[PDB]
This record gives structure tokens, sequence and C-alpha cells, in this order.
């Protein structure tokens, strides 16, 4: 029969091997002629499997390149201005790719021109307690200076956006070993650890969810009106470049200044870590010099969209998507996602070949220009809005399979939950030691909830890929799911190096793909049961026991503050209150789903839609506090880190470094101000599950 | 049998004028303890007439009121500062009422408190055009003047706020004879004109659709945190006061400075209309002074909301709504619109008795405030927007239900032009002469469409009623009736006086209840239409005829300016594009309605889904410009009149006075801007009537 077994036997490693060899041997750079020829290759493939229709969905967008003929490097200047240290032009490229043609080199995205000369600070990680740390109890001034940061912790663009506003005038980034070469392990190509040459890609951008820099609110078509530079979302105002550690170590090891304040500032090369300004008093006249030469070029990009028409349910849409733009061979990041959607696809198509239909519509997308702004996601739901926030049910994300070999990693919304578990308890483990248990074993014993014996732990969504415009944005419930490492915010050793190779994954991470099997089962039985099951495999109650979680969370920071909440009569009983609310009226929806009129499909969608809608009751049209395009009120990005989830983000900024403010009335009267906004949008979503009628 | 026509014989006649009788005994101000009352007699009545539940719905919006012991009045005074006039302190009150209690005095609602004294100035109407032959054609500067303006044309807010821009330190408003005293009429209580101690109260806000000025974006419920008044929305700055023709003429008789430009500045009292400023020579030296000690005040308000719960499709919600709360006696206004609701429930709740139910939910809603700012409906539609916006089919707003009795006013969605046709065809004509003929049959021959021979004229929706949250800012499909005059926006004219009573309705505007019925009847059937038909009663075809219109109209103003256009590259062909593919579309979309397998209700409700969200696809999350509570892309209350509505309002924002702008590349810019936003919108909306997948 075709249920989910037959689509789940269908999947087979050998694919998914045979597909990313095929998508890994050149690189798809958004923008690029390779990657318009990969997307032409992908929608004829996904046609010949079997979907009812595959198109390209294009757009015009800020893209930014290294210029060719003036490469982008720093120097060590001395007095003279001689540069008697110049970092690499390029990473030394991975045997058998040295002839490769078009392997982009090391740049930060969108780093404004610049040739700006001075003395360096090492800022640790560039985290905003950094930050602090150095004006507030080292009295160091970063102004006009250049800062030196380390990769790791937190995203790169929050590093730029807390230079910035710190006063530099430059930032240079490095891998430090520490973070990116695991104890133990050879260099690339005899082990996965980062050599002294390699070096990270990535954009710095600051976009809060707002897609194309040039066009907020709207897709980048063929009549789109476009912002001017100036008046562009999320650009870098200052240069930003990144090395490598064998580069890094000759632009720290002279640093003078102040001594680091303690040993998490110290990494791992043999330097003293010292803070600056500048050099050590024999080398105090000599400077960095950045020269930085990128342009910023609005450039043709292509989604291709793939539609397995439902056969009861057309009008309601379950989409799995993941990138397809590297940033050069992306062996891991996308490719080793967009294979496992390969194989999904083809066995999805299968079961239609023998003339089974998903009760829903399922979508199908390959995204391009992720790595420059989760740009083209956002453009395609910018275009289709109302067709998603009417028709949507979820959206699973399928970016890298893997990051490590370990165990499994879910991050979802609470509704999933119950469908996460109940399906891992059907598959098989694929880890040594767990032959002949399920993955619900395998992951519960290795990653245990820090909450509740016999589960395992499922995170917040974060941000930082491209479920977001679908889940902060739009309030479609959202999922991800990969396999990963036993410091989860840095990324593994080679992310976004030249090193990302075929061969990385095939030799290091996954020689039997069945790591890449087991995580194509997790999605493709999430987006099967999405699609195929009766009522929606959503399950409300879990939705309030993490409401309650997150309300003690956020009370127990204020409650740092017992005089201010007593002079400001700053309560929480509003948000309790209507969390209290939620659970009781998501406890009666639960009995009237188990115990409806079976045979009523009326009552049935209009339950449907009632747990449709509940991710969407999360959604304020006006957006958090200065970030309109960060709607859902119980998670947002953090203003930190945007790789990590907050939770009641707009309470959560309002505390945060509240006893810093000037102005403490007006301050907790946004506290206040956002309390209330919660407590409303709680008791609203419960109320969308009360009786209709 | 139980159907539209048992519905519309049950509707009497009788019953209305009893009701009404019982509405207007005693005055039903906002927030005072008999409007609550009779809130309370409501809710009683509703649950007895049989609806499922009855419920009140209560806020703490900001209201106005003058001070008891305090009175509001207006002087001339002299050089030595003693009044030598002052105007009245009340309304003469009308026969067999001059002991009622609780009358309050003539006032403007949100007036700021003032002592303001100077030379007068004269406004004609106030409007932005008005304003601009003042101080551009005729060079009189308004700055640190009152100004004199007379009710008539355009919504009393937007006087306010031209006056406040041209720096008026006080705003006189008064009714001329010219707008309020029709020819041949006696003065009440012997004929329905306005005597010349009659006076027009109401509020003078600029809220543009926030609600409640303290909270916008959020119900004001018990524990909502508040604005100060500081940042409060839409108040005004400058004091503000209504007079009588008797009061005027004595301040605009001594007027000096310089004549009025031309006749359409003179009204019909017995004074040159000199435009000032201040006094002819004898009296150079007097001056008028405004006493207002009105005070802001958070107060209860209360809405009834009744409910009958549809059979099969339980969560869609067609609304009938209209407010309670009057100035006074609210004998027009809204009395004779709560009557001919309260005979709907009634007639409703025969139905349900004899054990019919709709098809769909029914709402009923008693909305309180709504002369202070469309609050009760404002707060109401913030608290449930979640359920609004999935859920909400049709809104059917009923304030006063005659302002005339030549013939029947519709103004309503493109949606429901269809609807409205072949309801009007089955209704029986009440107009003398037309014995034995259709509604729609008077209608047309009174009325008849400036564009189509043999169809009525029906207008866009604008605003100034409880429909604008609905409509504008959710994008429900929204729909008004009423029996109208043979000057639309003046009102009729004892309109918010305190002769507007029973008497005036029961012996000048309607004997016989007739025109009361009909409009029973017309909105009434609405309701049932569109609550009971199996396809929702909407077509798609007639938005397309009507955008097609708006485009040709938006294009023609821009085409006034040629030379901009070319050097700014400013092309229409995007807007005529998404128009021409919204026709295509709404065709194909009409033919698969018409033929869909009619036993499929998946298909069915699919496609009533696809109706229900046609209206909704025109919001536009981010609002227009400074405007966020205005999300439809369509239409928008006029910048210039909250009265009237304005297609394509960004494009025509953007253009209106251009050539003033002292920025011709960034003006068109923008013009370009909302081009851009409106293509896109209209296709996007086009593309929610495609195949779904
Ligand atoms: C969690 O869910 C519960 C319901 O189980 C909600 O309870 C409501 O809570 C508010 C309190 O914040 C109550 O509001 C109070 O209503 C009183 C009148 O209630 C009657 O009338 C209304 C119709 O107008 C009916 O809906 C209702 O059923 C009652 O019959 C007012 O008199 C109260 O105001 C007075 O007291 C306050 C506080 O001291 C003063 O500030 C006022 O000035 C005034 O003197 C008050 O407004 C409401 O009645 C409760 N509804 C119930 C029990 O059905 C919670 O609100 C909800 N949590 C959240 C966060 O929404
Ligand atoms: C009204 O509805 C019609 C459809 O009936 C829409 O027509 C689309 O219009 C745009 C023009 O604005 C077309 O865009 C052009 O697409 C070309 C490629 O199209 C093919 O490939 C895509 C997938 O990527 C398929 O979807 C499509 O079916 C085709 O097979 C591009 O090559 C064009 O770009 C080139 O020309 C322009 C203009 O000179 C240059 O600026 C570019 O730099 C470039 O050289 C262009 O982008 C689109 O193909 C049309 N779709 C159709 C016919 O299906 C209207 O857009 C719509 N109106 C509105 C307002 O939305
Ligand atoms: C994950 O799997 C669990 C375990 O199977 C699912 O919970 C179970 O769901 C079924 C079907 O609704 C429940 O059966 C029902 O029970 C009620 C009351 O006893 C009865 O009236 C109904 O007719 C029906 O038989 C079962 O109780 C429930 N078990 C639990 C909660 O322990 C769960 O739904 C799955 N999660 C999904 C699909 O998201
Ligand atoms: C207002 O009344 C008019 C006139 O009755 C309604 O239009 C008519 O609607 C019916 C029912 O859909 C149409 O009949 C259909 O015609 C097609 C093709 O001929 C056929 O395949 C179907 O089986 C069905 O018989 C009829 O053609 C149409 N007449 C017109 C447009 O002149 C209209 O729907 C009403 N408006 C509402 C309810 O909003
Ligand atoms: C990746 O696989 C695709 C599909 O098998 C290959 O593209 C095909 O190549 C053959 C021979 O050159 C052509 O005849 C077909 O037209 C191509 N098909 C499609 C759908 O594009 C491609 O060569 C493979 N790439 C690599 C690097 O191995
Ligand atoms: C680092 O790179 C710079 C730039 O190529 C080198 O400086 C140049 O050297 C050439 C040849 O001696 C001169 O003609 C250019 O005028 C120099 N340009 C600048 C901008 O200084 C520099 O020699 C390199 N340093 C090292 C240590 O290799
Ligand atoms: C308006 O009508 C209502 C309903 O008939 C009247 O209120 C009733 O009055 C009687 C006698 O005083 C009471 O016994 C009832 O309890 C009232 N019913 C309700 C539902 O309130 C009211 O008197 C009428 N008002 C006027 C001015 O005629
Ligand atoms: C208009 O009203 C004002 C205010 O009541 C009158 O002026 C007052 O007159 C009394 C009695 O003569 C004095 O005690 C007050 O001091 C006056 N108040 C002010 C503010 O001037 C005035 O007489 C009235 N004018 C007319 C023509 O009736
Ligand atoms: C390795 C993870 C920390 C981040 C990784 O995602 C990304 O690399 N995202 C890109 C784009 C992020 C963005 O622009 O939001 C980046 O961080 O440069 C992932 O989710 O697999
Ligand atoms: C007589 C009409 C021009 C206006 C009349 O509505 C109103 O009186 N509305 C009130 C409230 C308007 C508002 O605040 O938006 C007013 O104009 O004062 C109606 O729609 O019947
Ligand atoms: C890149 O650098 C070259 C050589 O210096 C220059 O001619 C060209 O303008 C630059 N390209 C850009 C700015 O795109
Ligand atoms: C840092 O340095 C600059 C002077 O170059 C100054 O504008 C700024 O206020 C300084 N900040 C301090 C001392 O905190
Ligand atoms: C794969 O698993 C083995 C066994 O635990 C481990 O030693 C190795 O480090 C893993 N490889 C990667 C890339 O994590
Ligand atoms: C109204 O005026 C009286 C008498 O002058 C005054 O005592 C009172 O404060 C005022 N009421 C207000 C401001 O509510
Ligand atoms: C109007 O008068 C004031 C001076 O009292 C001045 O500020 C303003 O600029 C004047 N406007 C003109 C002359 O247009
Ligand atoms: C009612 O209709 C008659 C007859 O046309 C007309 O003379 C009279 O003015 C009308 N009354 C009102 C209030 O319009
Ligand atoms: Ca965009
Ligand atoms: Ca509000
Ligand atoms: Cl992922
Ligand atoms: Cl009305
Ligand atoms: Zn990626
Ligand atoms: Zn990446
Ligand atoms: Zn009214
Ligand atoms: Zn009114």
């Amino acid at each position: 029969k075709h249920n989910m077994k037959a689509f789940l036997d269908e999947l087979k490693a050998e694919n998914i091997k045979k597909f990313l060899y095929n998508f890994t041997q050149i690189p798809h750079l958004a923008g690029t002629e390779q990657n318009f020829q990969l997307a032409k290759q992908i929608q004829s493939q996904w046609k010949e499997f079997g979907l009812d229709s595959v198109e390209l969905a294009h757009y015009d967008v800020l893209l930014s390149y290294p210029n060719k003929t003036h490469p982008n490097y720093i120097s060590i200047i001395n007095e003279d201005g001689n540069e008697i240290f110049n970092t690499s032009l390029f990473e030394p490229p991975p045997p058998g790719y040295e002839n490769v043609s078009d392997i982009v080199p090391p740049f930060s995205a969108f780093s404004p021109q610049g040739m700006p000369e001075g003395d360096l600070v090492y800022v640790n990680y560039a985290r905003t307690e950094d930050f602090f740390k150095l004006e507030r109890d080292m009295k160091i001034n970063c102004s006009g200076k250049i800062v030196i940061a380390r990769y790791g912790k937190v995203f790169r663009g929050n590093k730029v956006k807390n230079a910035q506003l710190a006063g530099a005038k430059g930032v240079i980034l490095y891998s430090d070993p520490a973070d990116y070469f695991a104890p133990g392990v050879k260099s690339y190509p005899d082990g996965w650890n980062l050599p002294g040459g390699g070096v990270q890609r990535g954009n710095i951008l600051n976009l809060n969810g707002a897609g194309d820099p040039l066009t907020p609110g709207y897709p980048a078509n063929e009549y789109a009106y476009r912002r001017g530079i100036a008046e562009a979302v999320g650009l870098p105002s200052i240069p930003v470049h990144p090395i490598g550690y064998y580069d890094a170590q000759k632009l720290l090891e002279k640093m003078g200044g102040s001594a680091p304040p303690d040993s998490s500032w110290r990494g791992s090369l043999k330097v003293p870590y010292n803070v600056g300004p500048g050099f050590t008093g024999n080398f105090s006249t000599q400077k960095v010099k950045m020269h930085i030469h990128s342009t910023n070029e609005v450039t043709r990009i292509y989604n291709v969209i793939g539609t397995l028409r439902g056969a009861v349910e057309p009008d309601r849409y379950v989409i799995l998507g993941g990138h397809r733009d590297s940033w050069v061979f992306g062996g891991i990041d996308p490719q080793s996602g967009a294979a496992v959607v390969h194989e999904i696809v083809r066995s999805f198509g299968t079961l239609k070949k023998e003339g089974w239909r998903p009760r829903r519509t399922i979508l199908f997308a390959s995204w391009d220009a992720m790595e420059f702004g989760l740009l083209g996601s956002t453009e395609w739901a910018e275009e289709n809005s109302r067709l998603l926030q009417e028709r949507g049910v979820a959206y699973i994300n399928a970016d890298s399979s893997i990051e490590g070999n370990y165990t499994l990693r879910v991050d979802c919304t609470p509704l999933m939950y119950s469908l996460v578990h109940n399906l891992t308890k059907e598959l098989k483990s694929p880890d040594e030691g767990f032959e002949g248990k399920s993955l619900y074993e395998s992951w519960t014993k290795k990653s245990p909830s820090p909450e509740f014996s016999g589960m395992p732990r499922i995170s917040k969504l974060g941000s930082g890929n491209d479920f977001e415009v679908f889940f902060q944005r739009l309030g479609i419930a959202s999922g991800r799911a990969r396999y990963t490492k036993n410091n989860k915010f840095s990324g593994y050793p080679l992310y976004h190096s030249v090193y990302e190779t075929y061969e990385l994954v095939e030799k290091f991470y996954d020689p039997m793909f069945k790591y890449h099997l087991t995580v194509a089962q997790v999605r493709g039985g999430m987006v099967f049961e999405l699609a195929n099951s009766i009522v929606l495999p959503f399950d409300c109650r879990d939705y309030a026991v993490v409401l309650r979680k997150y309300a003690d969370k956020i009370y127990s920071i204020s409650m740092k503050h017992p005089q201010e909440m007593k002079t400001y009569s700053v309560s929480f009983d509003s948000l309790f209150s209507a969390v209290k609310n939620f659970t009781e009226i998501a406890s009666k929806f639960s009995e009237r789903l188990q115990d409806f009129d079976k045979s009523n499909p009326i009552v049935l969608r209009m339950m449907n839609d009632q747990l449709m809608f509940l991710e969407r009751a999360f959604i304020d049209p006006l957006g958090l506090p200065d970030r309109p395009f960060y709607r859902h009120v119980i998670y947002a990005p953090s203003s930190h880190n945007k790789y990590a989830g907050e939770s009641f983000p707009g309470i959560y900024d309002a505390l945060f470094d509240i006893e810093s403010k000037v102005d403490p009335s007006k301050a907790w009267g946004e506290v206040k101000r956002q309390i209330y906004v919660a407590a409303f949008t709680v008791q609203a979503a419960a109320e969308t599950l009360s009786e209709v009628a």
C-alpha cells in the first residue's frame, strides 16, 4: 500500500550520495551562471521525478562580490608606508581542485569599500558582553580603531553591528583554532579540521528579516522600485574582511596595551591575546591597513518551486525548502541538504507515478541567494504572502543534513513536538551501539531534555536560515532537523571554506550516507505526516507548557530588579493569567479534537483551520520595536545573535541592560507595555481555540 | 418554509416605530449611566428574541465632556476686556423636553482647554483648497488668528487639522443656513430645518483608524498600558467650539480686511463674508475670546455582541453592526438604525424559534462611543482581530436608516454590487409613483449610475462610521444602505443637534415608517444572503471593472504633469498590466465557480475561501504612509475628508499638490514607489483567484 512506510522505504543512501557528488563538483555562488545552470538541472529532474509543475521564480536582488582585478587584503604598514606583511589573496585549494575556476576568494559580503589604517583592538568574539567588558570595566575606547575579533558564539553580522556602535573604523574577523580546530584531529585533507590558510566566508548584514536590502516588504520583481544604497536595509558602514589563523597570528603577535581580562578571552594561538590598542613598544609606529574593493550589484537569482497537488485539500500547503547557492563547493552547506531534498522529491514522485497523491499540496523549494541574507526564500514569500498566510500549514527547512555524526538535532515550534517524538520512535537509529533501537532511543540517550526525564532536547527556532520569513514574519509552524556534534553557533571547522567538499563528507562525516538517510527519513516523514494526516499533527497543549516556562523565565529576569518593580508597579499577573487561560482552553480543544464527530468534514476542517491558524495567532501586525518583519510575539531571533532564538523577545529586549538606562520611568514603562502586548497576544491566541460560536 | 421571503415578511414598520420611540426618550451619551442602562436592555431583549448568546464587551477609553460648573462659550471683548457679547450656553430645548436632564451642551469633543483671544479670519469650509486660496492667492496669514469656519463638505476633524497647520490658535465652527436651512421649509418644531439657536456637536479627532487615542493597536482592556496624553493619537492642539447661526451672525457681521474672493465663499446670512483678519475700523480694537474647559477622561464603554450560531459553517461570521451612543436623543443618528437592527434580530429570532438556523454564524453588534471616534467597534475588532481576519465574511453597517426620503443610498465594496442589484429587484419600492414597482426600478430612476445606463449609483465606502476597522484595517467586505435626499457630507439640517428627536422622524421624515422598513429589508436581506447562500454572493468580476476605472483615473491625474513623467520615467504600465491580469483571472475563476462539481463541499469551501479572502488580499500589512491602520491599497478615507473614499490612495496622495514640492525627484520617486505597491497588490490579489495548485 501507499503509506508512510512505502515513502520511507523508497529513500536510498546511495541516491543521496550520487546527488551530493553531482551537486558539489563546481562552485554554485548565487548570481553566477553555474548556479543558474544547476537551477535548470533541478527543475528538469523534479519534472522527470513526477511533480505536477516545476517553475523558476526569479528576482533581481542586491548581491556583493570581490573585484577580480583589485583584490581584498590586509597589511601591517611601517611608518614609511611600506607594507611589510600582507594577508593571503586566496585559500590554498584542496587536492585535485587546484585548477577549478571561479572559486570566490574569502571576503565579507556587503562590506563597503575603503582603505582604513589604524591601531588594532582585540575584542574577543565581539559580543555585546565583550564590548561591555572593554568599555565599562577596562575603559578601552574602540573609536577610530580597527577591531580584530574571533569568529564564533554569535552571528558575524551582530559582531559587525557591535563594532560599528563602539566607533570602530574597520573589522577583521578570523578563525581561532580554539573554536575551529578540534584536539587530536588532522587538518583537511587528512581530517576535518581547519588549516591555517582556511577562511570562513559569510555575509555581515543586519536585515532583521527584511530580505533584499533594496525592496523591504515587496518582491524584487521586474517593476520593483528600489531604495537607493543610502536607504538600503542592513548594510554595514565600515569595511570588514575575514582571515585564517596563520594570518591572524601575524596580526596578533605584536599586540600591546592591556592584558586579556581573563582566560575566556584567550584562544589557542601562541600569542598573549593583549587587547591593545596598538602594538608593543618596538613596533608601536606600525599600523594595520585594510584594502576592501568589493562591490554591491543588483543581480538575478532563481528559486526552483515544485508542486505536488493535494487530492483532498489542494489549498493547504506543506512546504519543504532549502537553499542551493553555496559559497564554494557546498559539500556540507547546502548540498548535503539539497541532496536529501532531491531524494525526498524522487520518493514522493515514485508514489505519485503509482497513482497516489498526498491529502494536502506539497511544495518543494530550492532557494537561491540564501548566503547573501535569506534573499530567495524571503522575496518569494513577499510575492506569495497572501497565499501563504491563508493556506500555509507548515514549513520544513532543509539546509545542511550533517554538522557532525553524534546525534539528531531538532529545532521547531512546540506544535510539532509530538509529531517529532512519534516519528522518531518509528525510525531506526543509525548510531553504533544502537543497532535495532529507535532513533528516539539513541537521540534521547545522547541529547537528554534538561527539563524532562526520558525525553530528548528540542530547541527553539532561532534564525539565520530560510524558515525565518515563514515562521517569524508569517507565522507558519516551522521545523528543522539534522545530524549534529556532541559552540553550536560557531559552525563545524570547515564551515564556508573552500575545504567543504564532497570528499570531506564521504571520507570524514558520513561514509555510508546513513546519517544523510536518517535525516531524509526525519524531514520526509515530517512532510508526509503534515501533508497526509487527516487531523493536522499539531498538539496545542505543548505550546501551553512552553509558554509557562517562558513566562517564568522572563519574570525571573525582571525580579533581579525588585526595587524598580515596586516603584513602577510592574506586574506579570496579566501574562500568567493569559498563559493559565491558554492552558485551560488548549486542554478543552484537545478534548473536542479527540471526541468530535469523525464523520463531519466541516468540523474536521474547522478544527484543522484552528490548528493551522494557532501559530498565525502569535503574529502582531505591528511587529516588534524597530524590527517590523519580526512579528511573532513569542519567538524572535536574539538581538545579540541572529542564530539564537529568544522567547518573549519584546519583554526581553525591554529588560536588557535596563539598569544602564538614563530614564528608568520610561524604560520600565516600556517593560510594562511589552508585558501588555504579550499577555494580550497569548490570550488572543488562546481564544482562537475556543468554540467558534 | 424558512427562506429569505419568510425573514423579510416578518419585519414590521410598527415594530421599528415602537423601538425608535423606546430608544429616544432620554439622552444616551457614551460613558453615561443611561447608555449603560440601554446596553443592558438591548442585551436582555436580544436574549428574549432568541439569540444563542448575548454578552457585553467593555473597554476603558478616552472620552471628552464639558465641565458642568465651568461652561464653554465665546465672547467679543472690547479694549478694556469687557465681554460685550457671549455665545449661548445651551440650545433652546424642543417642546416637551425643556425639563429633560443631562442634555450635553454643544461642544467639540476632545478640544484642549484654553482661553485664546485674538482676531478672526473667515476660512469658508476650512478645506485644503480654502487654505490654499487664503495663503497662496490672497496672501492672508492665519498664524496666531482665530479661524471661523462653516460646517459642511468635509469632516470637521479635517477642518481643525487644516486650521492647525495654517498656524491658527483656535477654531470656531458654525452652521450656515446655506448648508443647513433648505429653502421653503420651517425650522424645528414646525419643520425639519435648523433654527438659529441649533448647534451641531461632534468630535474633532484625526485618528486615522487608530480607535482609542491611548491604546493604538490593542484593546483598551483591564490591563492595557496607556500612552500619556502627550503621545495620544489624533488629539487637536488648539481649542475648538461649535455655534449656531444667530451667534455666528454676531461674530461675522463686524468682519473687515479682504472681501470674499468669490461667491462660493458667501453663505446665506446677511453679512459680507469678509475674510479678515479682524473687524472693520470702528470695532478694530475688539477681539474674540474663546473659553474652553472641557476635560478628557478615561471612561468605560459597553458594546452588546449577540451571536446566532451557523448550522453548517459556524466558523464563518456575517456581522450586522451599528452604534447605540448618541449626542442627545439620537432620533435619526443612531436610533433610526438601532431600531432597524432590533427588528432584524427579532425577525431572525422568530425563524430560529421555529427550528431554523442560518448556514453561517451571524453576529449582531450595538457599538458604543462611536460618536467619540468609532471607539467601541475599533476596540472590539482590535481584541478579536485574529478571529475576524480568518473567519470574517462580511460586515453590514447600520447607523441612521434615513437622512432624507427621496431614494435609496448604498455604499459598498464592488464584491457586493451584484448582491445589491439582485436583492433590490426583489423588494417593493416604498416611493410615491412607484406603487407595484421594484426598489431597483425606483432607485435606478432617481439615482442613475453616471457610467452605465439602467444601473443605479453605488458609491465607494468612505469612512466616519463603524465599518472602518473591518474594511480599511482588516479587509472584510463591507456595505451600508440608507434612505437619502436628492452636499452628502454636510449632514441633514438637525444633525447632532438637540432637535434630532422621535418627533422629527415621525412628523417630517417617515410618518408610516415605510422607509425604515425598506432599509430593514435591504440590510437584513443582505445579511440573510451572506449568511445563507451556498456559494458566497460576491462577484469578483465587478472588482475588475472598478479597478480599471480607478487606474484610468489615477493615470489621468498624473498626466497633468507630462514633463515630469518624461524626466522621471513614471510609467503606469505595471498597474494596467496587473488590472488586465486581474480581469483575466477573475473571468476564469467565475467560470470555475459556475462549473465546479456542486456535490463537492471541499471545492465549494475552497472556492468560498477564495471569495472571502479576496477583499483580504488588498490589505498591505505595512499600511499606507504615516497611516498604519489604513491598510487597504485600493480604498482609504480621503486625507482631506474622512467621510469621502479615495481610490488608489497611496498614489493619489503622492500626486496631490506635487507641483508645490521642493524636491521633485524625491516626490516623483514616491509616486513610482506607490505605483509599484499598487501594481503588486492588484497582481497578488488576482493570484488568490488562480487555481490553488
Ligand atoms: C483569563 O480568563 C478569564 C475568564 O475566565 C478572564 O477573566 C476576566 O477578567 C477581567 C479582570 O481583568 C474581568 O473584568 C472585570 O469585569 C467586571 C464585569 O464583568 C461582568 O460583566 C461582563 C460584561 O461587561 C461579563 O463579560 C462578565 O462575565 C461579568 O458578568 C467589571 O466590573 C470589572 O471592573 C471593575 O473592577 C476592576 C478591578 O478592580 C476595576 O479596575 C474597574 O474599575 C471596575 O470597578 C472588571 O473589568 C472579566 O469579568 C473576567 N471575565 C470573566 C470571568 O468571564 C481574564 O481576563 C483572562 N486573562 C486575560 C489576560 O485576558
Ligand atoms: C501579468 O501576467 C503576465 C503573465 O501572463 C506577467 O507576465 C510576466 O511578465 C514579466 C515581465 O515583466 C516576465 O518577466 C520576464 O521573464 C523572462 C524569463 O521568463 C521565462 O522564465 C521564467 C522563469 O524564470 C518563467 O516563469 C516564464 O514563463 C518564462 O519561461 C526574463 O528573461 C525577462 O527578463 C529580461 O527582460 C527584461 C525586460 O526587457 C530585462 O529587464 C531583464 O534584464 C531580462 O533581460 C523578464 O524578467 C515574465 O516571464 C512574464 N511571465 C509569464 C509570461 O508567464 C505579468 O508580469 C503580470 N503583470 C504583473 C503586474 O505582475
Ligand atoms: C503521538 O502518538 C500518541 C500515542 O499514540 C498520540 O496520542 C493518542 O492519540 C489517540 C488518537 O487521538 C488517542 O485516542 C483517543 O482517546 C480518546 C480518550 O481515551 C478516545 O475518546 C478517542 O476515541 C481516541 O481513541 C490516545 O488517547 C492518545 N494517547 C495519548 C495522548 O497518550 C498522539 O496523538 C500522537 N501525536 C500526534 C499525531 O501529533
Ligand atoms: C444575481 O442574479 C443573476 C441572475 O440570476 C445571477 O447570475 C446567474 O447565476 C446563475 C447561477 O450561477 C447562472 O447560471 C449558470 O450558467 C452556467 C453557464 O450558462 C451554467 O453552466 C450553470 O450550470 C448555471 O446554470 C447564470 O448564467 C447567471 N446569469 C447571468 C450572469 O446573467 C447572479 O449570480 C446573481 N448574483 C449573485 C448571487 O451575487
Ligand atoms: C549531474 O547530473 C545531471 C543529470 O544526470 C547531468 O546533466 C546531464 O548530462 C547529460 C550528459 O552531459 C546531458 O545529456 C543531460 O541533458 C543532462 N541532464 C540535465 C537534466 O541537465 C550532469 O552532467 C551532472 N553533473 C556532474 C558534474 O556530474
Ligand atoms: C604587499 O602588497 C603590496 C601591494 O601589491 C606590495 O607593495 C607594492 O610593491 C610593488 C613592487 O615593489 C610596488 O610597485 C607598489 O607600489 C607597492 N604598492 C603598495 C600599495 O604599497 C608589498 O610589497 C607587499 N608586501 C609584501 C611583504 O609582500
Ligand atoms: C423601553 O422598553 C423596555 C422593554 O420593554 C422597557 O424596560 C422594561 O420596563 C418594565 C417596566 O418598567 C420592566 O418591568 C422591565 O424589566 C423592563 N425590561 C427591560 C428588558 O429592561 C423600558 O421601560 C422602555 N423605555 C421607555 C422609555 O419607554
Ligand atoms: C458674558 O459672560 C461673562 C462671564 O460670566 C460676563 O462677565 C462677568 O460679569 C460679572 C457680573 O457683571 C462679573 O462679576 C464677572 O467678573 C465677569 N466675568 C468676566 C470673565 O468678564 C459678561 O457680563 C457677559 N456679557 C454679556 C453681554 O452678557
Ligand atoms: C552553522 C549554523 C550556525 C549557521 C548555518 O546557517 C548559515 O550559515 N546561514 C548564513 C546566512 C545567515 C543569514 O544571512 O541570516 C550565515 O550564517 O552566513 C545553518 O543554519 O546551518
Ligand atoms: C452624516 C454623515 C456625513 C456622517 C455620519 O457619521 C457620523 O456622524 N460620524 C461621526 C463620527 C466620525 C468619526 O469619528 O470617524 C461624526 O462625523 O462625528 C453618517 O455616516 O451617518
Ligand atoms: C575593479 O578594479 C578595476 C581595476 O583597478 C577597475 O578598473 C574596475 O572599475 C573595478 N570594478 C568595479 C568597480 O566593478
Ligand atoms: C572615545 O574617543 C573619541 C575621541 O577620539 C571620543 O569622541 C569619545 O567620546 C571617546 N569615548 C570615551 C572616552 O568613552
Ligand atoms: C565521526 O564519529 C567518530 C566516532 O565517534 C568520531 O571519532 C569522529 O570525530 C566523527 N567525525 C566527525 C566529522 O565528527
Ligand atoms: C470644573 O470646574 C470647576 C469649577 O470652576 C472646578 O472646581 C473643577 O476642577 C473642574 N472640573 C474638572 C477639571 O474636571
Ligand atoms: C505668518 O506670521 C508669522 C509671524 O507672526 C510668521 O512666523 C510666518 O512666517 C508668517 N507667514 C507668512 C508671511 O507666510
Ligand atoms: C419628504 O418627502 C416630501 C415629498 O417629496 C418632501 O417635500 C419633504 O421635503 C420630505 N421630507 C424630508 C425630511 O426630506
Ligand atoms: Ca523584497
Ligand atoms: Ca485600542
Ligand atoms: Cl536546516
Ligand atoms: Cl450606515
Ligand atoms: Zn546553508
Ligand atoms: Zn552557509
Ligand atoms: Zn451615527
Ligand atoms: Zn453621529
